[PDB]
């Protein structure tokens, strides 16, 4: 039941490590999951729906980790607060590089993937802006740019920069340097006058 | 001769304002250019080659404008120096939103488009890093992050943020606010300690 669905998703995630979704057939997913092709269509309408499901799981994993941080503040300085938050995305998406890569590509062809990404980016930007606003209200950060616009640019920077690093794009920040790079830009732009 | 080639390119740029390249046929380009479909194939091997050419023109337009700034420094403060440079990309790509949008999408399917974008991003990042390094050498900027890694993240932020704004993506910075937003992040991250 749910056993076969998880097998399809595990097969898809593993095959995406080796080739794009365009190079994966429904028969590949069924064969790797130990089922027939008609049985596959009971669980998923298409291979694109499998990727949508995988991306939904990764994005909710990141969101739930951020929710955990929000409820459990780490007793540390302000730079470490931002670093621990950026690390949620570095670690979660960096642990699922193949699904991350395929998911971003699917944005151009799937309105469901595009809407899923848009929905969570809006949530993450709104939370970023709320934390910036809290830092301004306590007097720690200066009232410079509108917080929501600053939050938008910083979140888009992280999206583009993390995903370029994971994909080994030319140009990209080395994966071993990208966390420090992003933290620097966040902290200077949020606290700098 | 070159008259017909420019007509094909002008037709393509105008049709891209209304629908994606997938929805444009070679007959559409030929008809709008006043030629037959076989005559089109004399000038271009495919509609994708037309887009590649359009993107090449826009990217070189931006590069040449940046070269002009580099040779003709504006007598103004440091924040205005960075703003005038970011504006090259804001104005050049914002004046060709349809080609910009189609060109970024083609990166996923055209190795020639992907290599073209990669080549110029490497050039722009190297120049950004050289300007940061010059500011550090004269004592105006602190020696914080490696300049090339900082330059990479800032250039990727501008790519993602400008193109989201031009496309009216959800989420995005309003086009009327994006220049100020990016300038703030560049100046604070380059000069902040
Ligand atoms: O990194 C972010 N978003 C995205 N990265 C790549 C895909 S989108 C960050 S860091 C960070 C720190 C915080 F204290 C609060 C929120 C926050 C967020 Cl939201
Ligand atoms: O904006 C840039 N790059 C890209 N924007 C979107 C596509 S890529 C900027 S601003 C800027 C200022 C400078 F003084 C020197 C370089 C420079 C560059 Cl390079």
């Amino acid at each position: 039941g749910d056993d076969r669905e998880l097998a399809i998703l595990a097969t898809a995630e593993n095959l995406l490590e080796d080739r794009p979704l365009a190079d994966i057939s429904v028969d590949d997913l069924a064969k790797g999951a130990g089922i027939s092709r008609p049985t596959f269509y009971f669980y998923f309408p298409s291979k694109e729906a499998v990727l949508l499901t995988l991306l939904d799981r990764v994005v909710n994993q990141a969101d739930m980790a951020l929710q955990t941080l929000a409820e459990n503040p780490a007793d540390t300085d302000r730079e470490n607060m931002w670093r621990t938050g950026i690390n949620v995305f570095f670690e979660t998406f960096g642990s699922h590089k193949a699904v991350t890569r395929a998911g971003q590509a699917a944005r151009a062809t799937s309105v469901e993937v595009a809407e899923l990404w848009s929905t969570f980016m809006q949530k993450w930007i709104a939370y970023t802006a709320a934390v910036i606003d809290a830092e301004r209200d306590r007097g720690a950060a200066p009232r410079t740019l509108p917080a929501h616009e600053l939050a938008t640019a910083l979140n888009l920077m992280n999206e583009r920069t993390l995903f370029a690093s994971f994909a080994g794009e030319q140009p990209s920040v080395p994966e071993a340097r990208v966390l420090d790079t992003l933290v620097h830009i966040w902290v200077t732009s949020i606290y700098g006058e």
